[PDB]
């Protein structure tokens, strides 16, 4: 019913309502389409999904200009971009929910702003309003710009992320890798020599829950 969506939160009130691939347009923009997948189940749905680790089959040791452009299978495991989360995030007051799963046990964490700077900003994080299960281990990152091994945390770590000194939080880091803060790590969940099976970061408006 809207012809041009500008995130998932637009294509599911669209009567979407199966968890996939979309078309979004950034902006309202028809020449600015984006392919992003949809969590159109989790607390409501509408989420633009940008990181999901599941299987360590991606490489997500990965330079600067692949954080700024994204990679990966939508489907699978991959990262969306830092200019597409920019270009996201600008257009409206928007949340973030992590979802992590391991070993079947779950835990979430939603921040009511959420936002990612340009690249003026070295793509700047962020992340205010904490709620959930997971423990706030954004609040440490809030503020901080994004690092990857040419622009050492990410080199130490073999990861990438809004790099502090160094984490709380390494989602992008060495899949199933228990070493101490080098793995899929959400230290006030699971600490620093636990690696997390499954996470997902997703974004949609912080209005969303009553629109
Ligand atoms: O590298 C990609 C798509 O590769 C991606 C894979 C997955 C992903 F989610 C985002 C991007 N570019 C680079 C410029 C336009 C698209």
């Amino acid at each position: 019913s809207m012809p041009f969506p500008k995130d998932c939160s637009q294509a599911m009130l669209n009567g979407d309502t199966t968890s996939g691939l979309y078309t979004i347009y950034l902006n309202g923009d028809k020449a600015q389409a984006l392919e992003v997948f949809c969590d159109m189940t989790s607390d409501g749905g509408g989420w633009i999904v940008f990181l999901r680790r599941k299987n360590g089959r991606e490489n997500f040791y990965q330079n600067w200009k692949a954080y700024a452009a994204g990679f990966g299978d939508r489907r699978e495991e991959f990262w969306l971009g830092l200019d597409n989360l920019n270009k996201i995030t600008a257009q409206g007051q928007y949340e973030l929910r992590v979802d992590l799963r391991d070993h079947g046990e779950t835990a979430f964490a939603v921040y009511d702003k959420f936002s990612v700077g340009d690249a003026k900003t070295r793509y700047k994080l962020k992340v205010e309003g904490y709620s959930g299960t997971a423990g706030d281990s954004m609040a440490y990152h809030n503020g901080r710009s994004f690092s990857t091994f040419d622009k050492n945390c990410a080199l130490s770590y073999k990861g990438a992320f809004w790099y502090r000194n160094c984490h709380r939080v390494n989602l992008m880091g060495r899949y199933g890798d228990n070493n101490h803060s080098q793995g899929v790590n959400w230290f006030h969940w699971k600490g620093h020599e636990h690696s997390i099976q499954f996470a997902e970061m997703k974004l949609r408006p912080s209005n969303f829950r009553n629109l």
